[PDB]
């Protein structure tokens, strides 16, 4: 459609619905330029659909719900984390319309410190899609690096291994290129081992990159301080909240020792609840 900048995100829980609205607002307070949120409807709590107009009208930003059907053929996911993942990557060309060229995805835990328009004009030189590599700037981490060792490190021949938390696709070459298809064929096939695409969402362009491009986004677009140096935070663009292997802190307390802004923005949210509720 018309928006200048077209995100969506996947959210399950109310923990996770209470960052998505924090999410919004962070794009809203970096950008002047017109932006429309899509949300994957079906794992949505009622009350979280109900506010939605209330922060379209507050942030001034455009917004659709979209609830598109698992395909029978399709393997199914047991694990409603893992069909949460199979949403983000294997129905990029049906879940938009054809009149949208480009959406990128954040992840509902992040923390947008940037203008997006910035990643809608990155140049991806014919790639389908443009995802940011994992960081390997905090050296402390590197024992917990498994893409820098055994399979992947064989398989990736030197090739970065992307994160998932933020993406953009070009949705006209995505197109162009049957890439929808593709991944859901090749995920059909490699599903059938149950011990295969650990990680659904992360795994499966990584695995598909050497067929179906990759745009390696510069490393500013994704900072999450589990693989990222403390020094790189102040070039970050977005802030990502990930899984740590090492500390296993949890993640309200990630967020609120993290970014400075983060309770600023969800009192933020709470006031704008308190003044349509009253
Ligand atoms: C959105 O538009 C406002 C208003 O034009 C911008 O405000 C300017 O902000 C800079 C600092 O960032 C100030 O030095 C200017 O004096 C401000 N101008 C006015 C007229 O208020 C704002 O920067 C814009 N934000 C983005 C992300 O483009
Ligand atoms: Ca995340």
């Amino acid at each position: 459609e018309h928006a200048e900048i077209n995100i969506f995100s996947v959210a399950s829980g109310h923990l996770y619905e209470r960052m998505l609205n924090i999410m919004m607002a962070s794009v809203m307070h970096h950008t002047n330029h017109t932006v429309k949120f899509w949300f994957i409807e079906q794992f949505l709590s009622p009350s979280f659909k109900d506010f939605i107009p209330h922060m379209a009208a507050e942030y001034g930003f455009k917004y659709e719900m979209v609830t598109y059907k698992w395909p029978h053929w399709l393997r199914q996911q047991k694990e409603k984390q893992r069909e949460i993942w199979g949403y983000k990557i294997l129905f990029l060309d049906v879940l938009f319309p054809l009149s949208l060229d480009k959406v990128i995805f954040v992840d509902a835990d992040q923390i947008v410190r940037t203008d997006m328009y910035d990643l809608v004009e990155h140049p991806l030189d014919g790639a389908p899609y443009g995802f940011a590599p994992m960081c390997d700037s905090r050296v402390e981490m590197e024992g917990y690096r498994f893409w820098k060792t055994g399979y992947w490190a064989n398989y990736l021949k030197g090739k970065p291994y992307h994160i998932s938390a933020l993406y953009v696709v070009d949705l006209q070459r995505f197109r162009e290129l049957a890439a929808g298809d593709r991944l859901r064929q090749q995920y059909h096939a490699l599903s059938a081992d149950p011990n295969s695409l650990a990680n659904l969402d992360q795994d499966l362009p990584n695995h598909m990159q050497f067929t179906i491009p990759i745009a390696t986004l510069p490393q500013e677009w994704l900072w999450c301080e589990t693989w990222c140096s403390d020094e790189t935070l102040k070039d970050a663009r977005t802030i990502d909240l990930c899984n740590n292997p090492m500390t296993k802190e949890p993640k309200l307390d990630r967020a609120r020792r993290q970014v400075p802004e983060w309770t600023k923005y969800d009192e933020e949210i709470a006031e704008l609840a308190r003044r349509v509720r009253e």
